[PDB]
């Protein structure tokens, strides 16, 4: 189900980061660095309880969570938002709620890649994560 997305995978392209994180009020320092990380997403599953990684030189978040159970969680920009990750169409569709505010993350395989789409306003960036 969630199988094709297990296991290490590491960034190889980025397109429009900077607008997705300037969307959501990130400073100009934090995107600085931002644009220069290449992380690790590391993604491992006990039973019904995922577990994501992120992991880079400048910063780290890890999340545990049952598809299809909302959750709290505080995102790697330090918005504490309410979050929800459901199996649809084969994509993980990680929704956040915070303020009245949403934003998506969606995870798609493609080709054997790994393609993160991230939403918020009208800011669309696309993230490409190649199998370590
Ligand atoms: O998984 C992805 O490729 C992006 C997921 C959506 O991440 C974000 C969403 C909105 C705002 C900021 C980010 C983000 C993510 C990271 C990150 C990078 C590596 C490891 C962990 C976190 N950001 C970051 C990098 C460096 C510094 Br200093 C501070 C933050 N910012
Ligand atoms: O662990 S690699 O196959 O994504
Ligand atoms: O562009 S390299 O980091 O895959």
């Amino acid at each position: 189900m969630v199988d094709a997305f297990l296991g290490t995978w590491k960034l190889v392209d980025s397109k429009n980061f900077d607008d997705y994180m300037k969307s959501l009020g990130v400073g100009f320092a934090t995107r600085q660095v931002a644009s220069m990380t290449k992380p690790t997403t590391i993604i491992e599953k006990n039973g019904d309880i995922l577990t994501l990684k992120t992991h880079s030189t400048f910063k780290n978040t890890e999340i545990s969570f049952k598809l299809g159970v909302e959750f709290d969680e505080t995102t790697a920009d330090d918005r504490k938002v309410k979050s929800i990750v459901t199996l649809d169409g084969g994509k993980l569709v990680h929704l956040q709620k915070w303020d009245g505010q949403e934003t998506t993350l969606v995870r798609e395989l493609i080709d054997g890649k790994l393609i993160l789409t991230l939403t918020h306003g009208t800011a669309v960036c696309t993230r490409t994560y190649e199998k370590e």
